[PDB]
Parts: structure tokens; C-alpha cells; sequence
């Protein structure tokens, strides 16, 4: 057991092993706070996420377990990995705080789209890495659901990792109005059309790729309805087949009220884009999530010829999320989390 030291930062106590030095706040939210630090043991700049009151409720307790379980499983160059997890507690009885540690990235995809003039090759490399990470995430039957620039960490060499800050609740209020929290969402998740699948993340990739290509938000709606209309203007109103898969009868009836529109010509929307980019966008930005290209399929698309290596695009080890449907008390979620803390083995 390491020695822990105590510090206050923005009204939050941080109690961390001495190995972590020069803690500096970088983000806060309902579910936790994040600091940058220097890990004297590895020589790495790290981010440390302290969960806020992890076992205060069943929902917090289960979220705490869920993130730990997930991060412990993620072992891929394009996905956040866990360097360390610790607690100041010496026993289960004492156990009340959880801290998670990863590589500091400090620089997201927003810090790239708005600043740099990105070439087509940059776009290839960035999207390639997203899809390479997504293939891995999706092979574990994990859906990101919230893919957007601020959830993509990018270093100076344009190396990318998928993460999820996951500090915010995603309430109705949070999804309301002219907000980036909604602009990258698949319409079926935005409007709760149906039970959704992992293709939701592909829609988000299309929105991100478009924006890297144009420097502009693809669907910057001023609200849910305005965003839907921007979407349908580009991709066409739904046909018969898709309409019946919209199981929310209310949503179905609204969408049939809309004046039918054809899918636009993407070469006329993305003027001057590599025609292979255009083709990939048309395959990603498909209204019907059954017909969207998957991450594995997209990696093999000619747009990525310069990067694709089918022997270097690994899948995940089997991930058992049977716990997701398990009905447990706070203290049971807590004891499971504790087992996971205690059994963590750091990367080589
Ligand atoms: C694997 C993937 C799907 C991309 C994912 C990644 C994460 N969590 C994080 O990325 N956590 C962290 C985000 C930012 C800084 C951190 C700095 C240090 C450590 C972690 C950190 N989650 C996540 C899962 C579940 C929940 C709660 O249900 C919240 C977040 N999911």
C-alpha cells in the first residue's frame, strides 16, 4: 500500500498516492471531477478521475462499477485505458471513494477542427483511428452512444483515443436547444424511435467526418425538431420500411406529417471532397440503422487504403456485462467495485 496525501482543489478533497504530483483541475461535473497530474513512477502526464460520492445511490453505485469494469477491459491503442485505480480505504468498510487514472491527453478533436487546416490525409488518419477503436469497442458489444469531438482525445501526432468524460447526467435540459451535446446523435436515439444498436455510433462518426471535411457542424439544429429537419433534408425522409421499424407510434405519426424529401446529392454538399470520402459519408449517414456501414466494414473501405491493415485491427476479449440486468443493493455494487479495485493489475 502506497502513502496517500491530501489536498483540496476547487472545494474537492483529493487523497492520492505520493507518486502522483502537481494535481491541477481540468474538469468537473455531477458524476465526478478530473485533474491533470504527473506520475513520478512512470514519468507520464496523467488524468485522474475522482468519482463524486460513488455509492450515494444505486444509480451512482452501478455507474461506478460499470465504468471500472469497462475501463479495466479496454486494451486498445485507440481507446482510453486504465493506468491505475486506487482508493484511500484500507477495508471494504472504509471504502467510499474511487479514483481512476489514465494518460493525460489535454487536446480533443474540437482543438483540431477549428484551428488547423486539415488535409484529406489527416481526415483519413483521424477517422481511421476512430473506426479502429470502434471496431474494438463494438466487438465487446459496447455502444458508445455519445461520440462527439469532446470525447475524442488527440495528441500532437494526430494519434487518437476514444473516451467518455461521462461527468454529465444527459438530462432533457442538457439535450435542449442549440447544443453540441445533441448534434452528433443518431436520430433514432435523439427521438427515441426504437431500440437502438451499435450503428448509432457510426452516424456520429459520419457527423464528425463531415465536420473535419468542411470545418462546420453537420447538423447544428436549434432544437430536436430543427435538427431532425436538417438531417432529413440531407438524407431524405424515411421510406415505408424504416417507418415500420419506428416502434414509437407517436414518433412515427409525427415523421409521416413531414413533406417528403429526397436524399440530396452528397457530392454537391461536400464540394471538393475526395470522392471516396463522399462515398463513405453516404454509407455512414443512412437513416435506417439496419443499413449503415459497420466499423469493421468501413475499415476496409478504399478511403482508408493507406492505413488499413486487417492484421492490425484487433477485437476485444469477451466482455461479460450480465451485471447490467442484475438487481443489487448499493452495498452489493460497492463490494463488487471493491473486488475490482483490489484485483486491478497495472499495464506492463
Ligand atoms: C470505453 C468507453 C465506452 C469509451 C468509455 C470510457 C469511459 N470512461 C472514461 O472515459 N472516463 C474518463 C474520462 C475522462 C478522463 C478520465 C480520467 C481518468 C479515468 C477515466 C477518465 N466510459 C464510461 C463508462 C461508464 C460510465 C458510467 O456509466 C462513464 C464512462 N465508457
Amino acid at each position: 500500500r502506497p502513502t496517500f496525501y491530501r489536498q483540496e482543489l476547487n472545494k474537492t478533497i483529493w487523497e492520492v498516492p505520493e507518486r502522483y504530483q502537481n494535481l491541477s483541475p481540468v474538469g468537473s461535473g455531477a458524476y465526478g471531477s478530473v485533474c491533470a497530474a504527473f506520475d513520478t513512477k512512470t514519468g507520464l502526464r496523467v488524468a485522474v478521475k475522482k468519482l463524486s460520492r460513488p455509492f450515494q445511490s444505486i444509480i451512482h453505485a452501478k455507474r461506478t462499477y460499470r465504468e471500472l469494469r469497462l475501463l479495466k477491459h479496454m486494451k486498445h491503442e485507440n481507446v482510453i485505458g486504465l493506468l491505475d485505480v486506487f482508493t484511500p480505504a484500507r477495508s471494504l468498510e472504509e471504502f467510499n471513494d474511487v479514483y481512476l487514472v489514465t494518460h493525460l491527453m489535454g487536446a480533443d478533436l474540437n482543438n483540431i477542427v477549428k484551428c488547423q487546416k486539415l488535409t484529406d490525409d489527416h481526415v483519413q488518419f483521424l477517422i481511421y483511428q476512430i473506426l479502429r477503436g470502434l471496431k474494438y469497442i463494438h466487438s465487446a458489444d459496447i455502444i458508445h452512444r455519445d461520440l462527439k469531438p469532446s470525447n475524442l482525445a488527440v495528441n500532437e501526432d494526430c494519434e487518437l483515443k476514444i473516451l467518455d468524460f461521462g461527468l454529465a447526467r444527459h438530462t432533457d435540459d442538457e439535450m435542449t436547444g442549440y447544443v453540441a451535446t445533441r448534434w452528433y446523435r443518431a436520430p433514432e436515439i435523439m427521438l427515441n424511435w426504437m431500440h437502438y444498436n451499435q450503428t448509432v455510433d457510426i452516424w456520429s462518426v459520419g457527423c464528425i467526418m463531415a465536420e473535419l471535411l468542411t470545418g462546420r457542424t453537420l447538423f447544428p439544429g436549434t432544437d430536436h425538431i430543427d435538427q431532425l429537419k436538417l438531417i432529413l433534408r440531407l438524407v431524405g425522409t424515411p421510406g415505408a420500411e424504416l417507418l415500420k421499424k419506428i416502434s414509437s407510434e407517436s414518433a412515427r405519426n409525427y415523421i409521416q406529417s413531414l413533406t417528403q424529401m429526397p436524399k440530396m446529392n452528397f457530392a454537391n454538399v461536400f464540394i471538393g471532397a475526395n470522392p471516396l470520402a463522399v462515398d463513405l459519408l453516404e454509407k455512414m449517414l443512412v437513416l435506417d440503422s439496419d443499413k449503415r456501414i459497420t466499423a469493421a466494414q468501413a475499415l476496409a473501405h478504399a478511403y482508408f487504403a493507406q492505413y488499413h491493415d486487417p492484421d492490425d485491427e484487433p477485437v476485444a476479449d469477451p466482455y461479460d456485462q450480465s451485471f447490467e440486468s442484475r438487481d443489487l443493493l448499493i452495498d452489493e455494487w460497492k463490494s463488487l467495485t471493491y473486488d475490482e479495485v483490489i484485483s486491478f493489475v497495472p499495464p506492463p
